[PDB]
């Protein structure tokens, strides 16, 4: 029935994008009831980049000193506490639209939604994965700062990523709604390049399992592997390696497709060794990644039985 | 040299809109601005009248009683209903309070937008697309994603122009304007009908070249020209839409901005289709991408939303 990228419907997080301001710096803050979320570096200068100490820089700051605007309409802070790298801006006034909501750290290969926006205004949204590596290969244009990556479960909303800094290597970099990074990285402006990435085995065998769900099974053969087996290879190819954990988990997948997982997993051996042939899997002349066994499940298996 | 992702306008707007229609067996979506809700009209079909209904008469069969329309738990009492092309109008006692400013407008092919998924009149995603040459749009819907709606957000205004009626043997899907007329030769009724052969929109790699230019990625531009003409007698072989007068025109703003003019741009992807890209990457992929318009590159390399 077709394949693409989904991401989820941005509309319960639209209504708590706000704009934080401090002197002539200004990204986009996270509106939950009487409490405004935003990356801490906004309270700095070119100056206050190359080696702030946050906690000296706060406290030489005011209520007063943040500009929080609901669209065209000022939000007064009442006060503030720093959690980690984010600031917890307390506001007189409360949001109407704050959905039913958590926050949860996510982990490496999971995907989630992204609204991004510039000035507190919703801009674009669109579903990525946490790299390997900690980093995301998302558009963040100068300006995102402060945007929010989601889920969507039934009607509440996981928070699981901010926005925080462009890395000079090109991705991006932020953290959990708790002001916890999402890798070796800190809110400064020192060079620190990204470490090394890789493919994520688990989705790119979702991703096999879906094309072939979607009638379309010209890589699947004949061959099996053993686990130890799959991995020497994957590994050379730069491939996460691959557990027993990871094989209970395309599980569900198995069963549908009828195609047992070291069956998939001695296919995918054979795509990385035999090129792919010019072929196309799902229209994709190459191996995607981003996309969970959960998502395949939640795109080949419609909305109920 | 960086990051730009394909994004979907934000859905929140369209999200409010999005109602449950009921007639019978069968269960879609319906889009509800002020105080009518529109949805396919084969909403009053079920299992072999699909086969070539007389609507017009079976909707005389039908009676203002025999539409349930639910919005989250309200009851729309239906208090009218009118027929227009494929198209159902549906006239409720109540205007719908989360209606945004709005407009209808006929798509062109190759034109892009974004198209929140929905089920049982609840959103579950939103991804964008574009109107494939051929008429039909590669997207993914499953169980009667029927009534969802295709949109482009401009400033504040939110121009509907597609609504989703049907798959097609392709695993392709179908759909008609908001008023109801067809993209395409396609009937709401159920023949061997299948989607014509699908060629590159030419207009769309173009754009994106520019875009990899505007990144600051450009190993691919070269010291000549070419004319349109033995672009075309070239490009069609490899399968590219014939670039038109009225396409170069409409990269205008883009040749502009990146002081490259089209027929070198064109000259630039005539070799890239004739030596292939030699491992050579664009804005991190390795292909050709067809379906980011000159738009949305001026609307994203350019921060607002």
């Amino acid at each position: 029935s077709g394949f693409r990228k989904m991401a989820f419907p941005s509309g319960k997080v639209e209504g708590c994008m706000v704009q934080v301001t401090c002197g002539t710096t200004t990204l986009n803050g996270l509106w939950l009831d009487d409490t405004v979320y935003c990356p801490r570096h906004v309270i700095c200068t070119a100056e206050d980049m190359l080696n702030p100490n946050y906690e000296d820089l706060l406290i030489r700051k005011s209520n007063h000193s943040f500009l929080v605007q609901a669209g065209n309409v000022q939000l007064r802070v009442i006060g503030h506490s720093m959690q980690n790298c984010l600031l917890r801006l307390k506001v007189d006034t409360s949001n109407p639209k704050t959905p039913k909501y958590k926050f949860v750290r996510i982990q490496p290969g999971q995907t989630f939604s992204v609204l991004a926006c510039y000035n507190g205004s919703p801009s674009g949204v669109y579903q990525c994965a946490m790299r390997p590596n900690h980093t995301i290969k998302g558009s963040f244009l100068n300006g995102s700062c402060g945007s929010v990556g989601f889920n969507i479960d039934y009607d509440c909303v996981s928070f699981c990523y901010m926005h925080h800094m462009e890395l000079p290597t090109g991705v991006h970099a932020g953290t959990d709604l708790e002001g916890k990074f999402y890798g070796p990285f800190v809110d400064r402006q020192t060079a620190q390049a990204a470490g090394t990435d890789t493919t994520i085995t688990l989705n790119v065998l979702a991703w096999l399992y879906a094309a072939v769900i979607a009638g379309d099974r010209w890589f699947l053969n004949r061959f099996t592997t053993t686990l130890n087996d799959f991995n020497l290879v994957a590994m050379k190819y730069n491939y996460e390696p691959l557990t027993q954990d990871h094989v209970d988990i395309l599980g569900p997948l198995s069963a549908q497709t009828g195609i047992a997982v070291l069956d998939m997993c001695a296919a995918l051996k054979e795509l990385l060794q035999n090129g792919m042939n010019g072929r196309t899997i799902l229209g994709s002349t190459i191996l995607e990644d981003e996309f969970t066994p959960f998502d395949v499940v939640r795109q080949c298996s419609g909305v109920t039985f």
